[PDB]
């Protein structure tokens, strides 16, 4: 276990963000992004964990920084959810530890792009029972959400961000979509943005979380 | 060992284009964009190959067509040398149908999406050492080229046009960009244009495929 990468803000903390990278990447690879973000959040602290090194079965059994295995790309985007559900763990004792420094969990947030965002929505939805601040999901889709999923009273108080970008290969803009609706159609108050790009991220899109995160700490 | 699709032209044949299409796809994928083209070069035959039928190893094994097999994606690819030289083998054996028809292998052109455009590259400045139109290269780029590529008198009179989309998240802007570079280093008339879209066709590149052609009959 590599341990996650902690940024001090400004002033001291009273906010959290954790946020978890894609398939391959490490916890190095939003570092630029959580510190572009800190020039205007003071009081945020951002936590980056990383992924466990194991075998990914589309890339031949190459060990790399995993939160699950994927198995196929297609037609069937076939993955481990044993794996994915020990990674939703992983974050959950990362919220509560966070709680244990002082930050106060209506005041934590769970960012993740792809492979990343798969495991935010799983640990937020279906595993978090207590007060959270939000969810960001960046070019990423939820593959246990489906019609069977049921919020209880506190998961549907924790607002979402969904970002996307339309020209999107790996995955599409309509499995982030279904991600999105499942919330949608189920209470939760959640928000939407598309932008020209493929599976990547643009300043404008760090822009908008910056504001969105802003307006939910206000 | 499924057969090709043959659209034949308004007037009699005197040129001809091999497409061959992306994996998992079929012999009917480009059909309509034949028939688009078709409309504007009256003496055009178009014969679209079908890839045989064979696992792909990073799909799960899952059946479908397909040029070669592809075993692994990062972080360093892996293909079948060995089904990619038969589906090389095969296009050059549908080249000399055609000539055999009574077509000269100068209006002869090869083209491909993605998979079809590596196996075309490899026929076209690899195995290829006679009279060739051309090589339109899509979405794609060449497992094949490397440091070592050496290019013979007449394969370097072969002119290539190299489209590909900013946001495809599939092959890479940069792969496809670098299969341009090999040709382009090595005296090949290469023609490189890029657009805003993913791993996908647009109305634009249809256009400026059949503009490209014109001039090379032209």
């Amino acid at each position: 276990m590599t341990e996650p990468l902690i940024l001090q803000p400004a002033k001291p903390a009273d906010a959290c963000v954790i946020w978890l990278h894609g398939l391959g990447a490490d916890r190095y690879d939003f570092m630029p992004v959580a510190e572009a973000l800190q020039e205007s959040l003071l009081t945020t602290r951002f936590v980056l964990p990383q992924a466990p090194t194991r075998p990914v079965t589309i890339n031949g059994g190459y060990e790399m920084p995993s939160w699950y295995d994927i198995k196929a790309m297609s037609p069937a985007r076939s993955i481990s959810l044993e794996e994915l559900e020990v990674s939703a763990k992983m974050v959950t004792d990362l919220i509560e530890a966070q709680k244990r420094t002082g930050i106060d969990a209506s005041r934590i947030f769970l960012a993740g792009f792809s492979q990343g965002g798969a495991v935010v929505f799983h640990t937020a939805f279906i595993n978090w029972q207590g007060p959270l601040g939000g969810v960001i999901a960046l070019s990423t889709y939820a593959p246990t959400f489906g019609d069977e999923l049921e919020l209880s009273a506190s998961q549907q108080r924790i607002p979402a961000l969904c970002l996307h970008g339309q020209y999107d290969d790996v995955v599409q803009n309509a499995m982030g979509r279904s991600a999105f609706e499942h919330l949608k159609s189920r209470g939760v108050t959640v928000t939407w943005q598309e932008y020209p790009m493929g599976h990547e991220v643009l300043p404008q899109e760090i822009h908008d979380i910056g504001a969105w995160l802003a307006a939910r700490l206000g």
